[PDB]
């Protein structure tokens, strides 16, 4: 399955035709499926032409003279499929050799706001397409949220560190373009506690599972029992997750109470069946006397033997019901049911699952969607996750390739009309000089947390509509930050991509909780996720580098740990070109919120447009996402200004 797998590869069905191509191709759509099934054959055969080998230009001409027989007959309809791929950045997208050099006649301006991977990957399209792009960047470098520190052999992401599993992922085709090396990540990750000791294998997997069963609890409760809502607010994951806690502890409680029950009944049939035990004593003891006395006793005897047995046959009898209890009672009082639903020590291990939740999310549990959060879960791509060896700065660095970029200037105006646009900029270095360049579109990629900005550091003229602001004040904008450990020696388990730190309190739990080991050099990366990255910023690096040191003396005991000799520390919330490090489905929000982020704003015809890691539904918050974004809108402009 070539075809099927280049299909495949580039998120699409092998065997359909989407929406998208429906529309475009409406013709094929409403007509002979036989000329569909030649539609997605010349479709999927061009994707893998292109797939094959991603650092050549893929002409129409040598899509033609690759397609087999009678494909390659079709000669119309191949220049559609090809022109439609190459338009929508399906095909030579990225970085490689072109073949057909770039016409010097360029058809209209565009001005790219941002030179983060959105921006770049929607210049690199704009301008293959023949049109003027210039792309204005606040920094004194490109990238945006790919960053990477790089000094002497030291190599180090502050930003975007991890690919998400190649099958699928636009990704892996930028990889193999820039030669970016990727390393699987090992799974295991061995958690320590706030004394330093290992959590045994044991509890680590039974944690873990109790953590899955309550996330998967949370989902039924919210898909299934349609408990979305309390109080008219919105539920959060994290209002769900502790609700779902509270049960686990009544039903603990519950079959305690239950089981004390049984014991205490046992032990009152145990208590009045002695009591009239001792009776019986009592009325034998009343004839072991009495008994023997007079001549007729030849059957005054045999009466009172008769007799003094037949209590016998009454007494060693109870006492044989008696052990009957004192069995089924010790057997209860020695299997009891759990005490408590987690230890003290057990839920700071699963407020460790939590933290890890937090990052991935990027926000604490309390403000995440109970119902949305996931909302993008079904468009994973499948594979390992990996981590970029090389510093995944290698990325935008070699998408900046030709484009005609400038730095240290921060817009700070954005006027659109229905007949032209103007981006007011101004000099990061000496902000008395301001730049003013005009243009037919303007492409906003500024951040989420750029955009939620209070007061606004860009002014839209005119304001922008109620329905874009309002979205963008329902979304929600993250924050996670790490600390770099640059060191001379390795002290750390070399195998072990990743460790754990459980923290001691439930607020606390994201304060450097997980430590990476992923470069050629002697480093470490602690991240600070949750309530504690944003709090954390507040903290000088010399303390924050020394509250890592203690939990890694801690785990791998002083005088093993040296003084680093080189460390970074990131602050995206307080970075006023990020504000955060990237967006989440908000209570409150939804997905569609993010449509809402892509759609262009209009006064006679489409003017502004919008890019980025929070325009895009079913990739959001991601290097990925910000890649097909900015392909998305690059698609859409050349759709409108070129035709
Ligand atoms: C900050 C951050 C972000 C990410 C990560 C860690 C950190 C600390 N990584 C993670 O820990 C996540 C892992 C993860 C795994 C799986 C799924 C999701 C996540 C991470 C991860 N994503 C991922 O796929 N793998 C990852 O490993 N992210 C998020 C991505 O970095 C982010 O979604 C992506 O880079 C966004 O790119 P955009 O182009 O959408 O935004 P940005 O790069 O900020 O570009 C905007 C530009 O605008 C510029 N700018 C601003 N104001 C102005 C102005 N007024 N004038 C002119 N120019 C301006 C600003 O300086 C930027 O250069």
């Amino acid at each position: 399955s070539g075809v099927e797998g280049a299909a495949f590869q580039s998120r699409l069905p092998h065997d359909r035709m989407t929406s998208q191509e429906a529309a475009c191709f409406p013709d094929i759509i409403s007509g002979p499926q036989q000329t569909q099934k030649v539609f997605l054959f010349i479709r999927n055969r061009t994707l893998q032409l292109w797939l094959d080998n991603p650092k050549i230009q893929l002409t129409f001409e040598a899509t033609l003279q690759q397609l087999e027989a009678p494909y390659n007959s079709d000669t119309v309809l191949v220049h559609r499929v090809h022109s439609y791929l190459e338009r929508h950045g399906l095909i030579n997208f990225g970085i490689y050799k072109r073949i057909k050099p770039l016409p010097t006649k360029k058809t209209g301006k565009v001005i790219i706001i941002g030179s983060g991977v959105s921006g770049l990957a929607a210049a690199r399209q704009l301008q293959s397409f023949g049109m003027d792009v210039t792309l204005l960047e606040a920094r004194d470098r490109v990238g945006g949220r790919v960053a990477t520190f790089r000094k002497g052999n030291y190599v180090a992401d502050l930003g975007a560190m991890v690919v998400t599993g190649l099958g699928g992922n636009p990704m892996a085709v930028v990889s193999k373009q820039v030669n970016m090396e990727l390393a699987k990540i090992k799974q295991k990750c061995p958690l320590y506690e706030a004394n330093g000791q290992a959590v045994p294998k044991e509890k680590d997997e039974m944690v873990e599972q109790e953590f899955n069963r309550l996330l998967e609890a949370t989902s039924y409760l919210s898909h299934q029992l349609d408990f979305n809502v309390l109080n008219n607010k919105p539920v959060s994951l994290g209002q769900a997750l502790e609700v779902v806690i509270q049960l686990q502890e009544k039903h603990v409680k519950d079959e305690q109470i239950e089981h004390w029950k049984k014991i205490v009944k046992t032990q009152e049939e145990l208590k009045e069946l002695l009591n009239k035990m001792v009776n019986l004593k009592e009325k034998i003891k009343e004839l072991h006397q009495q008994y023997k006395e007079d001549i007729t006793a030849e059957f005054l005897v045999k009466s009172k033997h008769r007799d003094l047995t037949a209590l016998c046959k009454e007494y060693d009898e109870l006492a044989e019901t008696q052990g009957k209890l004192e069995e089924k009672l010790q057997e209860l009082e020695a299997n009891p049911p759990s005490d408590v639903y987690l230890s003290s020590r057990d839920r700071q291990i699963l407020d460790w699952h939590f933290a890890n939740l937090e990052f991935a999310n990027a926000t604490p549990l309390s403000t995440l969607s109970l119902k949305h959060w996931d909302q993008d879960d079904d468009f994973e791509f499948t594979g390992s996750h990996l981590t970029v060896r090389n510093g995944y700065s290698c990325v935008p660095v070699a998408l900046a390739e030709g484009l005609d970029i400038k730095l240290n200037t921060a817009v700070r105006q954005v006027r659109y009309t229905a007949s032209g646009c103007e981006v007011i900029a101004v000099n990061t270095r000496s902000t008395s000089q301001t730049f003013i360049y005009k243009c037919d579109a303007v492409l906003c990629t500024l951040p989420l947390g750029v955009l939620k900005q209070q007061p606004p550091a860009v002014q839209f003229v005119p304001p922008l509509p109620e329905w874009k602001t309002s979205a963008v004040q329902r979304m929600g904008f993250g924050n996670l930050n790490k600390v770099v450990l640059c060191f001379d020696r390795v002290f750390w388990d070399p195998s072990v991509n990743l460790f754990g730190h459980v923290g001691s309190t439930t607020a606390s739990r994201g304060e450097l909780f997980l430590f990476w080991n992923l470069y050629k050099a002697p480093i470490l990366l602690a991240l600070v996720a949750g309530e504690a990255a944003g709090i954390m910023e507040n903290i000088s690096d010399d303390v924050i580098v020394g509250r890592c040191l203690a939990i890694l003396k801690g785990i791998f005991g002083s005088s093993a740990v040296p003084q680093p000799k080189e460390t970074v520390v990131s602050r995206w919330r307080a970075d006023p070109w990020a504000r955060g490090s990237y967006s989440y489905v908000a209570a409150g929000s939804s997905g569609n919120d993010y449509d809402l982020m892509a759609q262009p704003i209009t006064p006679p015809i489409p003017r502004l447009f919008f890019a980025g890691e929070h325009t895009i539904r079913n990739y959001p918050a991601t290097v990925h996402g910000a890649l097909l974004s900015g392909l998305r809108e690059a698609g859409r402009i050349a759709d409108q200004f070129l035709g």
